[PDB]
């Protein structure tokens, strides 16, 4: 990040610091947990509501010295009051604005937040989970602050879960009980928690709804996918993502020894010596070399992240992943409840100053063979059938005779969110009860309000609605400004935490309670549908059929001798 850039976070920092201790009040409160008493507090928001916050509380033990790379467990109870009125620590990871490695290995909290504890009807509970890569990211309210959602009638609860190497660590050998994907048991334990303890928040245990943005959204689909969480929440949210994502899962059991050499370990290729010595690994010193683990042929083939999600090498009573995600869609219980889909207008203008770091990204365009799908080829990416549909993605996308940057963010907006999501669509409708999944297209573009996902992309000054814009108008961020409320955003802040709060309550949005009246007809997608409509959320709502149709049938044809695997 420029050092221009870093200065006005540093001093949007101090001020968020001033500022949130003018909106704390003194009515702390206690709340009572299957654990132990908890002591949170009521603070007020920029636009004069109010709001009882709980930060920092535990659902499972400090994954701290022999819990490293392990399963979660449960965390101590206590008889007194715990003190809930600060965050705790991020997850270790590199800090995304400053370059420093922050965090702690101290991260498995949760927090609650909610207008009134004590209303006479239990409450619809939302959960978010962050996304970042699962690699960055926290529940702190200067980038997810509740501020917005708690105009509304709802519970909403904000989790963590370990990031990187050590949530997502994998091991091939049984005895050493490292399968991998800590992190989503992290996430499952938390579940399990809100399940349970929701009640004395004012939630209903029976309405709850899990929803998430990128690696987030790629963990509600996850959460819904998994026979560990069956019937733990009732709806779902996918925003941004979801399990089939390229991007989601790897198979990184081989990672864990390239990043103890990486650290200076000598020996041999052993899942044991290697675990043996990440053990008594300084921790920072694990995350700051996650960068360097991926070799320059996995980059080429599109693995975004060295450790992630992964399917489980063996099993155990924890495991959450034992097969691939296409496999798990199948038997999966999340099928059947009420969903919703949906992506941004250009997600792939995220990469916008990325093209500049190393700008011969277009000419990946000229045969395209790094984007076909990983099953469909080989790592080298030099046989005459990966050249062959690398030319139908060429079709797709390059619009005339060089390509272009343009080009190649809209093919990225396939690659990693539309086409995904259609392959998706196409599996469920075949493993489902029959229940509803609606799609939206977030389409809204204004830079008079924004998010920090926007200061490290370098993405200031640049029309068009990228991958993560949508968070603006969802959560409070220090970034953030009181809006006027005839503003084009300030109407869809109120629009979107209207239609994620209405889908909460009954599974449908129509929430005629708005200010965007109803021409709106909202139909589910229906199995012999060849176009999905989606309600495009600009200036205007209005359901359109998906403009990103066409491209996403050149993409299934792909698979026209392989249907088995589309």
């Amino acid at each position: 990040v420029s050092l221009m850039e870093k200065l006005k976070w540093k001093i949007k920092c101090i001020e968020n610091k001033f500022l949130n201790y003018r909106l704390t009040t003194n009515e702390t409160v206690v709340a009572e947990t299957e654990y132990g008493k908890v002591k949170g507090v009521k603070r007020l928001t920029v636009y004069d509501d109010s709001y009882y916050s709980f930060e920092g509380i535990p659902y499972a033990q400090p994954p701290v010295g022999e819990l490293r790379f392990k399963a979660p467990q449960r965390p101590t109870p206590w008889d007194g009051v715990r003190d809930c009125c600060n965050h705790k620590d991020k997850s270790v990871q590199v800090d995304f604005i400053t370059g420093k490695v922050c965090g702690s290995e101290d991260c498995l909290y949760l927090s609650v937040y909610t207008n009134n504890l004590n209303p006479e009807t239990k409450r619809p509970v939302l959960v978010y989970i962050h996304g970042g890569g699962f690699i960055i990211g926290e529940n702190h309210r200067d980038m997810y602050g509740p501020d917005y959602f708690i105009k509304k009638d709802v519970v909403l609860i904000n989790i963590q879960y370990r990031l990187g190497a050590l949530g997502f660590l994998s091991l091939n050998s049984e005895d050493l009980n490292v399968p991998g994907n800590a992190g989503l048991k992290d996430q499952v334990m938390a579940l399990r928690w809100i399940k349970n303890n929701c009640a004395n928040f004012g939630g209903n245990p029976d309405n709850i709804t899990v929803f998430g943005e990128s690696a987030g959204a790629a963990s509600t689909h996850y959460m819904m996918l998994t026979e560990q969480t069956r019937g733990l929440f009732h709806r779902g949210i996918l925003m941004s993502g979801n399990a089939i994502c390229p991007w989601a899962n790897t198979q990184c059991q081989h990672r864990a020894f390239t990043l103890a050499k990486l650290a200076g370990y000598k020996g041999e290729d052993n899942d044991k010596d290697v675990l043996e010595f990440l053990m008594k690994a300084k921790p920072q010193d694990l995350i700051k070399l996650e960068e360097k683990v991926l070799t320059l042929e996995e980059r080429t083939n599109k693995v975004m992240f060295p450790f992630g999600p992964t399917v489980e090498p063996y099993q155990t009573a924890d495991c959450v992943l034992p097969k691939h995600p296409r496999e798990m869609v199948k038997t999966a219980w999340g099928n059947s409840i009420p969903t919703m889909m949906g992506n941004t207008s250009y997600e792939g203008l995220f990469f916008t100053s990325i093209l500049k770091q190393m700008p011969l990204l277009v000419k990946e365009l000229e045969t395209c063979v790094n984007f076909v799908p990983s099953e469909l080829a080989d790592a080298e990416r030099t046989a005459p059938e990966t050249l062959e549909m690398g030319a139908k993605i060429k079709k797709a996308h390059v619009t005339g005779e060089t390509p272009t940057a343009d080009n190649f963010m809209d093919l990225c907006s396939h690659f990693y969110f539309w086409f995904p999501m259609h392959r998706l669509l196409q599996l469920r409708f075949n493993h489902t009860s029959g229940t509803p999944v609606y799609l939206y297209r977030f389409d809204f573009d204004s830079e008079d309000l924004i998010n920090p996902y926007r200061i490290m992309r370098s993405g200031r000054g640049v029309k068009g609605v990228s991958h993560t814009d949508e968070l603006t108008y969802f959560f409070w961020n220090q970034l953030a400004k009181r809006m006027p409320k005839e503003s084009r955003e300030y109407k869809t802040i109120e629009r979107m935490t209207g239609i994620w709060t209405q889908f909460a309550t009954t599974g449908n949005p129509y929430s005629n309670e708005i200010e965007g009246m109803e021409n709106v007809s909202w139909d589910p997608i229906e199995k012999s549908d060849e176009v999905y409509k989606c309600l495009n959320i600009s200036d205007e709502l209005k359901m359109i059929d998906v403009p990103e149709m066409g491209k996403i049938k050149q993409w299934e044809s792909m698979f026209e001798k392989h249907r088995d695997l589309f």
